[PDB]
């Protein structure tokens, strides 16, 4: 089997991206959050603190014939942004984009943090990390590709981002039309539980290529790419007038630059990130300070290949017996 799913970005910064998903019998369609970097799929529901509800589309699983309680099973998650939720867990049959799993466990929010309650785009969050940070207590439970690992085609899937425009998440296959070149592919390590790679270093603009290893993950959950100090230094040294906030919370820089490209290292391959992708607009409205894309991660305790990094290429997320990564230009 396959799936292929349109995933649209939630504003007009990219700030984050919703793909729909049915969930139930008859489909309940929920736009949800696919998110590599976390392993609960968790809906806005019929069970969410009224006040805690401010126009998202909630699922109701008692309208559902395929739902069923999961006994005794409770979930809570806390995500790198501060942010939260908890529950209890149903089970039910979720479909992306053609593709079709029973049994998959829907965590049905009790409570959110107001940071999701003030998003009324995103219905919850389609976690596709390993099943390993999967929060349900306590009898663990399986991601959506988990489940449906053994029916794809192969056991992959892919992350196709795009830039102020919608893009594409595919299960099952690799469309050799989405991407030029070639794919390079790079070792994963699981141990934290993250689609965790080593990017073999990075360019700021015209600049020479560092060479240097540098550990992170592939995230899809979140806006921005987080990178060592030194190398966030090095980017925004390249931009007049850039400079760290810590009232703001990170590099602002004039809105009135052009920002530089910048460059990641896959093995020899190279994806470049053009400028324009590094610019998340006025700090607040009317601003003539900017929000930059590339922060540091100094405090996060993991470097962060958030959607800034991704939206640059066609993502592969191999989960063969051994996990890889894939990248390709497109």
């Amino acid at each position: 089997s396959t799936g292929s799913a349109t995933t649209t970005p939630i504003d007009s910064l990219d700030d984050a991206y919703i793909t729909p998903v049915q969930i139930g019998t008859p489909a309940q369609t929920l736009n949800l959050d696919f998110d590599t970097g976390s392993s609960d799929l968790w809906v806005f529901s019929s069970e969410t603190t009224a006040s805690e509800v401010d126009g998202q589309t909630i699922y109701t699983p008692s309208k559902s014939t395929t739902a069923k309680l999961l006994s005794g099973a409770t979930w809570s998650i806390s995500y790198g942004d501060g942010s939260s939720s908890s529950g209890d867990v149903y089970t039910d049959t979720v479909s992306v984009g053609g593709l079709t799993v029973t049994g998959q466990a829907v965590e049905s929010a009790k409570k959110v943090s107001s940071s999701f309650t003030e998003d009324s785009t995103i219905d919850g969050l389609l976690g596709l990390a390993f099943s390993t940070l999967n929060t349900v207590s306590p009898t663990q439970q399986k991601t959506f590709f988990d489940n449906a690992k053994a029916s794809l085609d192969s056991p992959v899937f892919t992350a196709d981002l795009g830039y102020h425009a919608p893009g594409t998440y595919n299960f099952g296959f690799i469309d050799t039309t989405a991407y030029t070149g070639s794919i390079t592919y790079t070792a994963v390590s699981t141990k934290q539980g993250f689609w965790e790679w080593t990017s073999t270093g990075y360019a700021v603009g015209s600049g020479t290529f560092k060479s240097t290893s540098i550990d992170g993950i592939a995230d899809t959950g979140t806006t921005l790419l987080y990178l060592p100090a030194t190398v966030v230094s090095a980017y925004w040294a390249q931009v007049s007038g850039a400079k760290s906030s810590s009232s703001v919370g990170g590099y602002v820089f004039p809105c009135s630059a052009t920002l530089p490209s910048f460059t990641f290292g896959v093995g020899s391959a190279r994806i470049v990130i053009p400028g324009d992708y590094i610019d998340f607009g006025p700090i607040s409205t009317g601003s003539s300070s900017c929000f930059g894309g590339i922060q540091s991660s100094a405090g996060i305790g993991i470097n962060i290949f958030g959607d800034v990094a991704l939206k640059a290429a066609f993502v592969v997320f191999n989960g063969a017996t051994t996990p890889t990564l894939g990248f390709a230009s497109k």
